[PDB]
């Protein structure tokens, strides 16, 4: 009955596996909207789903039509995007950089590393041919880019996740899961029991979760899919806790402090 988005990603079809298949109690049925990461971020724009997951960096910009679960979230220390080219690079300053997603987190990470550089804007998928083929001289790369990438010759240009850490000694908070606001307090406190049983029972009976995953990520070998979900799934995913509250706050304080972000006195999780 309620419309849930996500992506077709390794990490979220793991997180969502039990709750889609009737693995763990709901409080209500659940429609599964499978879709880019991207296109969810302008969906929630127009707080178009009651369910979705949706970038940290994008969540700043819908605070008063949604609130975020502690739970089925995605940040961590080892996650972060990743810039890649063919070869070292002195700078990005002028230099075309394909990315995922102008509203992502992996986005707005690399617009507080860098300023000089001129995005083209595509889907995740397209960026390491784009690099290697010569588009473009850099390429943000999210999901299992980050273990393919030197299969097409690539280089790390920054792990903007560990650029974050020396920066602010946090946790990089990367996707989150909202509950559309007018669901209702006790639903909404539910749907986040709900969604932190489903990561228990994935961590619990991971291969239970294969099947599924695979469908969702033909083109992946279950080696990418065992070490995406390992990469992408950690405590947070089960609960921000109080680190992952203080990195989400600063990496709201970062997006106020360059007018990306209106300030709000309303809590950020549920
Ligand atoms: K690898």
């Amino acid at each position: 009955a309620l419309r849930l988005g996500f992506s077709p990603c390794p990490n979220d079809t793991f997180i969502f596996y039990a709750l889609v298949h009737g693995r763990v109690e709901s409080p209500v049925p659940l429609e599964p909207v499978l879709e880019d990461v991207e296109t969810l971020n302008r969906w929630a724009l127009e707080g178009r789903l009651p369910l979705t997951k949706l970038s940290y960096a994008a969540y700043a910009q819908v605070r008063d039509r949604y609130v975020a679960l502690r739970s089925g979230g995605a940040l961590g220390r080892g996650v972060g995007p990743l810039v890649v080219a063919r070869g070292p690079l002195q700078a990005l300053e002028g230099l075309r950089v394909a990315v995922p997603g102008r509203h992502t987190t992996a986005y707005f990470l690399l617009s507080l590393y860098a300023q000089g550089f001129v995005p083209v804007e595509v889907r995740y998928d397209r960026i390491l041919p784009m690099v290697a083929q010569g588009e473009v001289e850099a390429g943000l790369i999210i999901h299992e880019s980050r273990f393919t990438y030197p299969r097409y010759g690539l280089v790390q240009v920054v792990d903007l996740g560990a650029w974050w850490e020396e920066r602010t000694g946090l946790p990089l908070p990367l996707g989150a899961i909202l509950a559309r606001r007018d669901l209702g307090e006790g639903l909404i406190r539910a749907l986040d029991e709900a969604v932190r049983r489903s990561v228990a029972y994935a961590l619990a009976h991971p291969e239970e979760a294969l099947d599924y995953m695979r469908a969702h990520a033909q083109e992946l070998s279950d080696e990418v899919i065992w070490a995406h979900v390992h990469t992408y799934v950690n405590a947070f995913s089960l609960d921000v806790g109080e680190e992952g509250e203080r990195a989400v706050a600063r990496l709201f304080a970062e997006a106020e402090a360059r007018g990306l972000a209106a300030p709000s006195p309303r809590p950020l999780f549920v």
